[PDB]
């Protein structure tokens, strides 16, 4: 089960307190923008789950995405939106680009539903390849 | 490679408009309401996906797929809405239950895209279901 997840936001409060909640049930990695992001996954592990925010200052969530899905296909990529991003983070999902996004302000509960969620999904992905892959 | 699909709509000129398109396609069955599409659930082969209008008489889309989900739980369900009636169907679903909302009125595109996604989504939720149970690979 791979438990390694990637949260990506501009604010460091923010940051820090899902990184205190999450760390108890997963491996939680933090960057604070998308070029940052880029960088963390190219380097790193697989991470089966990856969400970002909507709204940083340069380059928006949705770029995020789109960019880190060309280096991590398998990943499963949640988004927080605000109100005014609905319709962007609809043809995100449609795109098939966006597994799930979350309005906010979200409560803690919906955030560890969508990260359960999206590491399920993680491994019926990942599960199919595993043996499209020896067989 | 499952492709029985279901369209659960109220309005029969919209069902023929896509029971014809996506016939070329794929194997379609079409009801007109809530209780015609949970007694044809029970009693058919598994649709791979499952498609819902969101307001309809008597029983609405989100009932409808919520109902369905304990019928055929591997099932991929998309839901189809009016952008007026989104927000109500998403304060109404709770998580996993609808994997895409269509917006009403939609590009054939859009649907054949929907629709083979659940496809392939639905081969993911079995494929990982028969490893867990089949004895033999």
């Amino acid at each position: 089960l791979n438990e390694r997840i990637l949260l990506v936001d501009d604010d460091y409060s923010l940051l820090n307190t899902l990184k205190r909640n999450l760390s108890f049930d997963f491996e939680v990695t933090t960057c604070e923008s998308g070029p940052e992001a880029l960088a963390c996954i190219k380097k790193s592990d697989p991470f089966s789950v990856i969400m970002v925010d909507m709204r940083m200052p340069g380059m928006e969530g949705t770029e995020v995405i789109q960019k880190a899905r060309l280096i991590s296909p398998n990943s499963v990529y949640l988004m927080l939106t605000g109100n005014q991003d609905l319709t962007t983070a609809m043809e995100a999902v449609n795109e098939g680009q966006v597994f799930r996004f979350l309005n906010k302000p979200c409560q803690m509960s919906d955030i560890k539903a969508a990260i359960n969620a999206g590491i399920k999904q993680y491994d019926l992905v990942t599960s199919k390849e595993e043996l499209l892959k020896k067989t």
